[PDB]
């Protein structure tokens, strides 16, 4: 009697950005004739929690045509993860924008000083014509770092165009980071590169239990429990793991290796069944275990009888893994045939991926990834400085990446010498130059 | 690697080799962790029993399990508190899904 | 139904599985059978509690089946739910022969070895 | 961005790896604090972490500053040359030291060994 339609067209999932700005998303272009929309049509996104965002829509040849691509950004403003369902529709109607209001959030401005609306405000929206809700949150990048403003009233109102007519306003109390839903300096799968296989994979493995743990009360079917990471220092097993837990919502204790073993005796074990509980609490939840050959090397390669307990109690942790529901361990070393075999059995460390070292297009990526909060000369030439660092690991590169830039600053702090102002720091630009003599050091 | 003085009379006085299974093991090894599922009329166990040499129960499980997995990721999409029993009931695991579980190289 | 083997199950158990199971199989039950039906990635266990003829009958296409009222404590009943048995069991016939035998007498008849040296 | 967190100063005794890290910190203004790895291995157990953490808190609470670990390799040997639990949990209180040492702001933490390997 009071019903509608259930599998409708315009209900798509939530997929990744290839365009990384924060004012467009992109569906096939199939997709976009079936919905009547065009290149550059503003949108209307609903999600999760009648959430709402505003955004121009492109078309993009590898979108399959049930999906959606935006960035993390725009996903938290319509409350949703990967893999998440959203609906979009035409929105014809928004007006160039007469004022706005936008307000810092706090934590992402603290050690800046200077105006953060002539520095950061002015180019974000400079002749962009970006739509923007009421109750967006926003990221802007310069001055290597990023901070966060959140549009607190629009006129017209809830959306509009920011033109450059619109008038902005920022006077008022900060944003509290803790009260809004944001992602700065939290790490996504956008902040890994040169691993896009491997993370699929790892992707798939915990799709099930942390996006849909209710499903393992109704089925016998067991998932995976372990899922050790292998590779050199410095290829991002630790970033991998926390990214996981981002993008799907799960509770992440980390344990380190050395912490553990730092402790007295007897202390180690309190401290690894705690970490499981906490977890267990928590759940849906991800322990990571790193620098894990620390805790857990074979038996020869111990030398003492404290060291023996401590692997056995973690052997007997993952054994009652099945009894936490939801608990996914990770754990990474670069010493895999160095670890007790038997944390390989059926229930406990299930699966391997291996996390090698990038090839000259993932150090790419992974050098536009550590600077993608600088201003770059337009000499820097980043598939040059790619293609010169084989066998480099994305350690490498962002230590080269904070060098170059540190070179930079120094150049420039002398012909200048309490809180930094933020218009020196947008302004100064890293050069090729400045990568060229970070390549140059042997020291590291 | 144990401790020989185990073997002695009165302590463990009988040794039993449980092996690897040959095809025909793994063929009813399958058969068993598959009983609870729906099986499309593709779905070919004796092909998957042969093709997994040197395999023993523990792999074949995790296969069984795997496939499963994949089938329901491939029809959550289509869906997105309690599971309904409807649902997982007609919900067919395919060769397609035991060929990519077959197909993974990270166990 | 058996309490612990349908809990996280919801939706209509009746069409789902007991339908099938008796679907033109004409399968005989007697009053306090429990009985274990496959499906949907798990197992579910029943019991009949009564029948019409009694004690025992055919379950026929005219068959009416009743399934209201409080589940069964699978405490209170004795069944195989989860529990693993050597039809759990592939691919070592031989080596399983020879453990039972070998545990035969002493766990299942105890008393001859206080008859016997 | 990131600076330099720790810097490993090589070569043979005596050519002057202490007198570098003294000279930096005059030179710069900074706090020196100087652990000396056979004085820490000469204490108790648990007096040896306490110290080395001691240490870090104290550089820590006057930075900007530099602290030295002179013969690291008193401390930190690699697992081969351990051969006690005693010197394992005293590395390993250094590794967590260290890793807790982004969160000391402008504490750069200098080390000499003339057996790098
Ligand atoms: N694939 C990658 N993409 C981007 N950055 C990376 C990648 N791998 C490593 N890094 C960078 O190297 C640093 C350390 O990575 P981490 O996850 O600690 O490595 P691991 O745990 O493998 O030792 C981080 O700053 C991280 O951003
Ligand atoms: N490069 C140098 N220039 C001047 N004096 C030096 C130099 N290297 C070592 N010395 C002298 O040798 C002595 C010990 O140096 P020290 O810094 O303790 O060496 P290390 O720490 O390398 O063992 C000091 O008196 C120091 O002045
Ligand atoms: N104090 C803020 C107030 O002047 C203001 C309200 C609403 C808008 Br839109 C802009 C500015
Ligand atoms: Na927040
Ligand atoms: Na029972």
């Amino acid at each position: 009697a009071i019903l509608k339609q259930k599998n409708r067209p315009n209900r798509l999932i939530v997929d990744e950005a290839i365009n990384e700005d924060n004012s467009v998303v992109s569906l096939s272009q199939p997709k976009m004739d079936e919905l009547q929309l065009f290149r550059g049509d503003t949108v209307l996104l609903k999600g999760k929690k009648r959430r709402e965002a505003v955004c121009i829509v492109l078309s993009d040849d590898t979108c399959s045509d049930e999906k959606i691509r935006m960035n993390r950004v725009v996903r938290n403003n319509l409350r949703v993860r990967l893999g998440d369902v959203i609906s979009i529709q035409p929105c014809p109607d928004v007006k160039y924008g007469k004022r706005i209001h936008v307000l810092p959030i706090d934590d992402t401005v603290e050690g800046i000083t200077g105006n953060l609306f002539e520095v950061y405000l002015k180019p974000y929206f400079l002749e962009a014509y970006r739509p923007i809700r009421k109750g967006d949150i926003f990221l802007v990048r310069g001055g290597m770092r990023a901070v966060e403003f959140k549009v607190v009233e629009t006129d017209p109102s809830p959306y509009c165009i920011v033109a450059p007519d619109t008038v902005i306003h920022c006077e008022g109390e900060p944003i509290k980071r803790e009260d809004e839903e944001e992602s700065w300096n939290e790490v996504g799968y956008d902040d890994i590169g040169g691993c896009r296989k491997q993370l699929a994979q790892i992707k798939e493995m915990v799709e099930l239990p942390l996006r849909h743990p209710a499903l393992f009360k109704a089925i016998g079917v067991k998932p995976p429990r372990g899922i050790l990471l292998y590779g050199p220092p410095g290829t991002g097993k630790t970033l991998i793991a926390r990214a996981v837990a981002n993008e799907t919502g799960a509770f992440f204790f980390l344990i380190n290796g050395p912490e553990i073993m730092s402790k007295l005796a007897g202390e180690s074990e309190s401290n690894l069944r705690k970490a499981f509980e906490e977890a267990e609490k928590n759940a849906p939840a991800i322990i990571f275990i790193d620098e894990l050959d620390a805790i857990a090397p074979k038996r020869e390669k111990t030398h003492g009888e404290v060291e023996r307990r401590i692997v056995s109690q973690l052997l007997t942790l993952m054994d009652g893994l099945k009894q936490r529901a939801h608990v996914i361990v990770m754990a990474a070393t670069n010493r895999p045939n160095s670890i007790d075999p038997a944390l390989r059995r059926f229930g406990r460390f299930d699966r391997e991926v291996d996390i090698g070292i990038p090839d000259a297009t993932g150090r790419l990526e992974i050098l536009q990834i550590h600077t993608k909060n600088m201003k770059l000369a337009d000499d820097v030439d980043l598939e040059q400085v790619a293609n010169e660092t084989h066998g480099h690991v994305g350690a490498d590169l962002a230590a080269l990446c904070s060098e170059a830039a540190l070179q930079a600053i120094r150049k420039k702090m002398d012909l200048i010498d309490e809180t930094i102002d933020a218009e020196v720091m947008n302004s100064l630009a890293v050069t090729m130059d400045d990568f060229r003599w970070a390549l140059s050091q042997s020291n590291r």
